[PDB]
């Protein structure tokens, strides 16, 4: 399948992602490494991602998330749940069982299977920040381990977040690598040490 662009693009509204500072304790379920631009998270745990804009986009703007393989030799392969997890009885009523990425706690989430590329994505309406806040947050879940056989199979993935208008045209784009693993704090520490070495 053709490969979606991963080029960072702030666009007219100054769109970019942000992440909370969670640390690398053994108790951490989700931690983001700025040095690696990489999120480490446990299976099906809440991953809060901040959406930042310099100016408010029009009503009907939406935010889409999609996973692609990071490595050149695999980026044409659709990222999907492995044969085991796609048959898990863990439906939330909205997400198709094949989709790796879910949005948690948003009843207006929509899930797309692209008719031409067959890629999966999940999209929600963009909303203005609440009273007293400067950004909005989306809660994502990753429903397969990076290591799952017959699925990601230890291959790294990227999540691409796109800001879109009501027709789906591109307004902004940002991305981050993801590792879904049992011990995100330990793995983030290891990979940051390797990068230093
Ligand atoms: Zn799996």
């Amino acid at each position: 399948s053709s490969v979606p662009s991963q080029k960072t693009y702030q666009g007219s509204y100054g769109f970019r992602l942000g992440f909370l500072h969670s640390g690398t304790a053994k108790s951490v379920t989700c931690t983001y490494s700025p040095a690696l631009n990489k999120l480490f998270c446990q299976l099906a745990k809440t991953c809060p991602v901040q959406l930042w804009v310099d100016s408010t986009p029009p009503p009907g703007t939406r935010v889409r998330a999609m996973a692609i393989y990071k490595q050149s030799q695999h980026m044409t392969e659709v990222v999907r749940r492995c044969p085991h997890h796609e048959r898990c009885s863990d439906s939330d009523g909205l997400a198709p069982p094949q989709h790796l990425i879910r949005v948690e706690g948003n009843l207006r989430a929509e899930y797309l299977d692209d008719r031409n590329t067959f890629r999966h994505s999940v999209v929600v309406p963009c909303e203005p920040p609440e009273v007293g806040s400067d950004c909005t947050t989306i809660h994502y879940n990753y429903m397969c381990y990076s290591s799952c056989m017959g699925g990601m199979n230890r291959r790294p993935i990227l999540t691409i977040i796109t800001l879109e208008d009501s027709s789906g045209n591109l307004l902004g784009r940002d991305s981050f690598e993801v590792r879904v693993c049992a011990c995100p704090g330990r793995d983030r520490r290891t990979e940051e040490e390797n990068l230093r070495k």
